[PDB]
Parts: C-alpha cells; sequence; structure tokens
C-alpha cells in the first residue's frame, strides 16, 4: 500500500526547522532544539521540542490535532536517553493508541512499565 | 538479554490523573493528565510524562576508586490534544508522530543537540 506523503522544510535555522506537507500546508512537524550547560553536582542537556499539527474536519471547521513532545536530558546519556523514549511511546501505546485515554478516561490496571528490567 | 520491563504501580490517584512508579525504585514515575472539554466538540487534551533519575556517567578511573555520581532527571513529555470525535484519526497522527521523532531522535542526532535538515519527516497522508 501506500508511502506517507513527504514533508518539506518551509523555515530552517540552526535550532529549529518546520517541515509541511506541500500540498497541504497546515499539516506541520516542527523540531526545536535547545542545548544548556547543566551542573550535576558537569553535563550538556538538550531540551528537544516536537509538534505535529494537523487540521481535521469535525465531522464545516477543521480543528486542530496537536501533538508536543518534549525530550530533556544530557547529551552524554543519550543511551538510556533513547531507551527512555522507547518505553515512553510503549507507556503512551498502552493508554492512549489501545486504550481510553483519548476518550478522556483512565484505565487504573494499565500494565505500565520502567526502561529497567528485572 | 533481558525484555521484562519492571511493572510500575499507581501510586497517587485521581479520575483525571494518576501517576505510576517503580517500587524497586521509586524516583521513576510515568504519569498521565488528562483534561475532556466541550468546546460543538469534545476535546481532549492528555499529558504524559516520563521521569528517570539518571547517574551522570563516571569520569576516567572513577569505577576503580569506588566513585558513586549524582543523577540527572531524564524528563519526557507528551501532550496530546484533540477531539474525541476525531480520536482514529488522532492515533494514527500519534504512529506519524513517534515515527518522525524517531528519525531525529531514536536515529538521528536531535539528542546530540542537531538538526539535519535532509531527514525524511512525513505526513500521516498517504499518497
Amino acid at each position: 500500500s501506500m508511502a506517507n506523503k513527504p514533508m518539506q522544510p518551509i523555515t530552517s535555522t540552526a535550532n529549529k526547522i518546520v517541515w509541511s506537507d506541500p500540498t497541504r500546508l497546515s499539516t506541520t512537524f516542527s523540531a526545536s532544539l535547545l542545548r544548556q550547560r547543566v551542573k550535576v553536582g558537569e553535563l550538556n542537556n538538550v531540551s528537544g521540542q516536537y509538534v505535529s499539527v494537523y487540521k481535521r474536519p469535525a465531522p464545516m471547521p477543521n480543528e486542530n490535532q496537536s501533538i508536543r513532545t518534549v525530550i530533556s536530558g544530557s547529551a552524554e546519556n543519550l543511551a538510556t536517553l533513547k531507551a527512555e523514549w522507547e518505553t515512553h511511546k510503549r507507556n503512551v501505546d498502552t493508554l492512549f493508541a489501545s486504550g481510553n485515554a483519548g476518550l478522556g478516561f483512565l484505565d487504573p490496571t494499565a500494565a505500565i512499565v520502567s526502561s529497567d528490567t528485572t
């Protein structure tokens, strides 16, 4: 079946790029990065802000469906921050992708997991 | 190696917010906070936050010397906002967002603080 439509960078700065669908210009994904020295008791924190926007017809006006993720941790521990992102997705999936959290309701019995293993 | 991710237990609860933590490492938390609102659509904003206290790397010769390093805070927050009416497409947007973040962060260099302007970013729409 079909490939996903490619998006093109429309604004491009060292620290922030905005991609949009050239045939649906309201569809956007942007990435903005902030690197900062932090003393922990000497690391370089990177805070990455990732934002997806889609304009969706109400079943007439469009609503803004938006997803904003911020990932924040030292570059030095980027290996484990990757594992944190994996587990974050998995835990979000549990509630929203295959649960009812997108309807506004939490499942108290959801199997939420750490990045650590037994 | 192990695929047995440690289970986390709800420690605080409200109708709109649960915090889960690892009972063997209580500083590891995952929280889900949801707000539903009539606005005619029923908007839902869900905020999902992951926290780990991660030892900074030991310097050269640190293991030998028995150094225990202080922890940093590794945090990931996602906020998903859209009407319950279009939840199905909102789920498709979540799959796509994960994909686009993976391109830059999971297998790119965005976690080092640098963007690849040639990265293959895609819409949830198909051709």
